[PDB]
């Protein structure tokens, strides 16, 4: 009944402040911490910091 | 009979604030959300979060 989606593809320079949400405290409308379903296209090439 | 246009070309340093306007909730005034026909030159060198 309630369920936000989330399409986000993985890139070689992608930032955590552009899928979680940037800060200001952290802009995380209608991104990852508050959806119910998420997909992360080509996860086999993100940063160090995303996969923490 | 109402059509937009939208030039505008991506380089290696964009950011979405300039391409679907900036925000204050968004500037959106004659940009992407409402246009009728958008054209973006070299397309091969823009950022990862206007690609997304």
């Amino acid at each position: 009944q309630n369920a936000r989606a989330f399409e986000y593809l993985m890139t070689r320079f992608s930032t955590p402040e552009e899928v979680f949400g940037p800060l200001s405290e952290r802009l995380t409308s209608g991104y990852l911490p508050e959806a119910e379903i998420v997909f992360l296209d080509e996860i086999w090439k993100a940063g160090p910091a995303i996969l923490n």
